[PDB]
């Protein structure tokens, strides 16, 4: 039993994940690119790029998932997160989700290069 709030810009989607179990359900769908950002409320560089990350909906066909690692510590540990923020870029290839790149840190230039390489620009 759970609620999620989806924010749509065309077919692009942003979600600030409430329930750990809803992640499996996000992946159960129309955007080839899903990008997950792992961060935390107290984390200064996570906050510095938080608006930049959510605004990627305007620029990319993408489903964006925001994960507070202190709300979802299981997902933190399962994805082996070593620094905050961490960005995981997923692509659906041959009917399977594939982790295609990870970026650690809040350097916006580097994150943007990753979106350009691993995501689908509008």
């Amino acid at each position: 039993s759970g609620r999620e709030n989806l924010y749509f810009q065309g077919q692009s989607i942003y979600i600030e994940l409430k329930n750990t179990g809803s992640l499996n359900q996000v992946f159960s769908s129309q955007n080839s690119s899903i990008v997950i950002k792992f961060g935390a409320v107290w984390c200064k560089p996570c906050n510095k790029i938080k608006e930049y990350f959510k605004n990627q909906l305007n620029y990319y066909y993408v489903t964006l998932v925001d994960i507070d690692v202190d709300i979802h510590p299981k997902l933190n540990d399962q994805h082996n997160i070593k620094a905050l923020p961490t960005f995981e870029f997923y692509f659906n290839l041959n009917n399977e989700w594939v982790l295609v790149h990870t970026v650690e840190g809040a350097n916006q230039n580097d994150i943007e290069k990753a979106f350009q390489k691993y995501c689908l620009e509008k």
